[PDB]
């Protein structure tokens, strides 16, 4: 990837096995959890587009999510297109070309414009739209991977408060659609779907509370 | 993170896999015992408000304490709006804006701007700043996960002085209030809660000794 | 391998051992997947022929597949002799030899020489042809690795179709023969080997629909 | 911690991770061994007070350990404070401010004062003497980890004379007092504490001779 | 070993200790299987004859090869020294000695010596010769310990083609005589070792055909 | 160790913790096996006699082996007194003081003094000089921990030649007191101590033989 060295030149360099490793190791014994994402975004710091599709062709597993994204990253390039058109034109004295919808994506494009796409100045982030643009798809991987919606979630018998609500923002997280109806459920599902008991002393402390005052309230029974 | 080099230059570079690997494996084995607050005061030195939103949102289980945290990182961005209010006035010559309790986090903060704000003369410390409010959170999140307060510890019958001052130190480290009170409950309640002739041995001995010498008192029976 | 340094100049060093365990223990584990091509193009870059003959003589096993690959390398050395032929002359001033077909690979060229092939300006990729030849003699290892033609794939009893979706991509990435008669079998067969409810609500929602539609259409029975 | 740059500069740097989990593991596998003790010299090679108190607080376990620790420091620290009076007087014309017995510890001092503690000239080893008074309590520990004098290992009725010497010297490592009585224990109580058949062997060869001699004559019964 | 610097110069560090357990783990996994050789010439990239013999003399078991490489590189110094005969002269003015057959190795010849031999010009190949003599070893050690000659192979009564090619060519790199003798074998025995119906359809193919060939039309019964 | 920068300067660094690591594993698992020795003179390659104390110390078992050990420093020391006697006089102008026995070793040196001492040009090897007689102990340890001499070994009943062999180059390599005795046993013993069967055709073969014809000669009964 594209590395500051303290010179002043960004020059890319093979991605480390290490890296790979790591990548490969989180898809599977993680499965696709909610923190594969920030996994993801967190190993492709400053990566190449044909890094990027190097990681992603990688897993050998999955493949219906593969799928999945091989077709959100195409939707994705195919909305770039219609957002940005042809300039219809020769090259500009000092000038190099627009890079397009399949550009952006390693499969149509060589390292080396790549390299000058991202450090030419001024920097057009090729790299970081590619990684926008998986990243999106792996919101649609990881709501599909989740068999549960929001509003399913209900305390059983005697399970403690604890892990109800360890369960409740597993569920929260991995389904995505707003912030404001995020707070929404928040604030009344997590009392709403929960024991008697519970119910009765959560509104024995009424609302305008904390989740830290709720759980130290409902410790015990 | 900014790493000194010797030319005289600070400038981000990725954060090691091995680091995020590590803090997760000590997340994972070592749960949430008090000795992840000094792991995580290691892990992130030096490290960007980007790379501890990275290494927050890392973790996978314990959303319950992950929501704790992102509540209790809240309250200390709007105590630090409050407490810095805006100076209400356009960009002056040569001076850069300044940063907001969103953007002390890095949710409303490029890694470019952060970068400019802790290498500036002078220097301000957002990601010093994010770290203290993140250990604040740890804070309450450790004591939460221990579910015993101080004066719950009393010597089993044949229980080891060994392992009951050991049992009696973790709990003491897992309740935290102050500084004074707990050479309170230290100097008291650690013979007060013995077995019965733990405690004649011990006032055998009386006061103004040391813990060395009450374990090597308490050796035998 | 050639590693771009930023003083400006490409000298070869010795493959790291990591590397050399990494590519042993993918192709162990992940024996002849068709992940172990990404694994090679991603570990042998910017390699020398003769690192990619060490990686490719460091396996034991499958003696069968490398002998499929020193005959496909044999053949593709033999179609590139007959696409160069010799220029049939003396040494020019300040020309270095023109590399052959076996000189292609590391057998008859010495490490120097491959590193002038591919450091002088202009440059010639003798290690990149390397990898396409043996890249391309993967495809058929891969192939023939495969137990299973394309149309075989059919839904079982209550097998569900995520599943049934994952050995569909996996045995079509198994087998290629193009890209327009890929998208042939994925727009048809993934319907037409199906159940009977499952291609009754296929036909249900008709064509026209992505992946994803007909997944989440069919997520239950 | 401070590495010496062949440019010619000491700049801390942050303690690699692996130092920290190499600290950990030796503490929760190796326990409080004798070894431990050259563990921790090895691994705290010129750190910093503030990475030494790191490696301090990052083991969970041992609580009671920790807990005389926390006391060894804080009367080496009294100690130095009756050694070294204030100088009760202003800055001096380029000059800094001398560190105090809580100052020596990290708990009152930041890490730039104490990097330009040990890095002007002449230089002052504040975390080489925090590291003095660790290993002067890790002595305490180790030895009352030992629940064994030096006057009870005696060899029994066919324990070989190998793992009876190698038990003898456990215990006269972890037994510290001095060195001469160290060889006063060593050249009697090795043979003094023998079978009745290895202390007739042992002054059948006699006085003035070396433990190898001892060993070689006592191989068999 | 010699590594090579952008600056300059050649000098050689301490080989790393993963090398050395990477040689160690290898030869006692691996045994002594062909892929031994391409791992000890991958591993002694660059290698001093100093390095070598670290190398060799790692191994703690297998004494009966480490002698039948004791005594081949001894042969082969042997060899070289009748080559290569004493100049019986005085030092020459600016000329250094020239290696004898026991300083190829290095027994007789210290590293400075060494380094001086391969980094003056013009270079002479002390380390490579070594290598090249422990490699000679190498062969016919992997030859001993490979029990069966090439015409025992012969295909079971339902051991499947690919299994029956695998042992056919595990024997072949085992069994090295040359190249041409190589291809002989490998274009009758493959089909000559061959179960009955199994010859059958080999020769309703014919000759004049590829191994994949072979394997595709054995791929059944 | 004092490493060789290509700038021209040898300045001592803390040893790897990856370092101590490997030496104490090895330690452990291979016990001390005749290896240990060029483990330890692999490991220690450029230590400073402080390293070479540290890397001894480390390891917590065999602690009559470290007690030989720490008397065979003792006797080398004592053995380089009477060697080297003390100059008697003053230091002589820009002259450093000559080392002594026991500055040879870490104990009454410190690493500035050490550094000097193998830095200085002339230079002086005392890191090299307390390897030699740390090895000279190591011998003494591996030939005691080897419980049966070279004259124990003959071949059992069917026994192959191989491990035979095997074993008698295992107790070889204990076993040490000369070359040109070894040679005595290597060519004698080896035939002198086998089955019958093996003796018949040992002898009818004769001798003016090598190793390798003997053991393809017995190779099967």
């Amino acid at each position: 990837p594209i590395v500051q060295n303290l010179q002043g030149q960004m020059v890319h360099q093979a991605i480390s096995p290490r890296t790979l490793n790591a990548w490969v190791k989180v898809v599977e014994e993680k499965a696709f959890s909610p923190e594969v994402i920030p996994m993801f975004s967190a190993l492709s710091e400053g990566a190449t587009p044909q890094d990027l599709n190097t990681m992603l062709n990688t897993v050998g597993g999955h493949q219906a999510a593969m799928q999945m994204l091989k077709e959100t990253i195409n939707e994705e390039a195919a909305e770039w297109d219609r957002l940005h058109p042809v300039h219809a034109g020769p090259i500009a004295p000092g000038q190099m070309r627009e890079p397009r919808g399949s550009d952006i994506a390693g499969t149509t494009s060589t390292l080396q414009e790549q390299i000058g796409w991202m450090t030419h100045n001024p920097p057009i982030p090729v790299g970081e739209i590619y990684k926008r643009w998986i990243i999106l798809g792996l919101n649609k991987i990881v709501r599909m991977y989740s068999p549960t919606s929001i509003l399913d979630i209900r305390q059983g018998p005697k399970e403690p408060f604890r892990d109800y609500v360890d369960r409740f923002y597993k569920t929260l997280r991995a389904e995505q659609a707003s912030q404001e109806v995020k707070n929404w459920m928040t604030e009344t599902l997590l009392v709403q779907n929960a024991n008697p008991d519970c119910k009765t002393i959560l509104k024995a402390l009424g609302p305008g509370a904390t989740l830290e005052e709720m759980m130290t309230a409902c410790q015990g029974v």
